[PDB]
């Protein structure tokens, strides 16, 4: 079930090694992020997301039989995948040219106003902000160099760069903000993501894991 998925020009394996714990984090789903400019669909970037392979089993508590629809349309499915107690990551890969500023300021665009409206805008989220944006403020990101994201089990958002499709053995920078860390994958898969292409595809993909785990456990290791 956990095959490499080819999406647009790009290739994600079925595995891959997580800079910050090293831990082996197998291919939820992936898709496109793209806009309709002037009548053309223009993608912009191409993201793969990666679960811990102890997620399976713990989102089939609450969610083993449902279907692919079902998932897909589910507010509550995606927010425990989001906010659960195991490690995601996020491989972004560029098609078209941006900037760290360009980049950095489209993911946060809305968390701010979110974390408002919600009443849990404090210092530390401001802090984060600051940081994550300073982080990628000189950055330069050409066709097929990519954006990783490592989101610990509590909440710590490890930040890297690539010129390619490889995996750094360490991150760049660490930032201690669970809000953040989770508004990274959130702006993604989440209700408002940018990419429902990515979250149908782990929709599907979890949705036939969570039927399978059992005895066959395909995310070991």
């Amino acid at each position: 079930a956990v095959t490499k998925l080819h999406v647009d020009s790009v290739t994600f394996v079925p595995s891959v090694k997580s800079p910050a714990s090293s831990n082996p984090l197998f291919l939820g789903g992936a898709g496109v992020r793209g806009l309709d400019i002037q009548g053309k669909f223009v993608i912009f970037t191409v993201i793969g997301v990666y679960l811990e392979g102890n997620a399976v089993p713990s989102l089939s508590v609450k969610w083993k039989g449902k279907t692919t629809e079902e998932l897909t349309e589910s507010i509550p499915f995606f927010r425990e995948i989001v906010t659960g107690a195991f490690e995601k990551f996020i491989k972004v890969t560029m098609k078209l040219p941006l900037t760290g500023q360009q980049y950095s300021e489209k993911v946060t665009e809305n968390c701010v106003a979110i974390w408002k409206q919600l009443g849990l805008y404090t210092d530390c989220e401001a802090k984060a902000v600051e940081k994550f944006l300073e982080i990628f403020k000189e950055e330069t990101f050409p066709p097929g160099s990519s954006i990783l994201f490592a989101l610990s089990p509590t909440g710590s958002l490890t930040v890297a760069f690539s010129k390619d499709d490889s995996i750094p053995e360490t991150g760049i920078a660490v930032i201690e903000n669970k809000l953040l860390a989770e508004a990274v994958l959130e702006s993604i898969i989440g209700k408002n993501g940018v990419s429902p292409g990515t979250r149908l595809s782990v929709a599907e993909r979890l949705s036939q894991l969570m039927m399978k785990n059992k005895d066959e456990k395909e995310v070991s290791d």
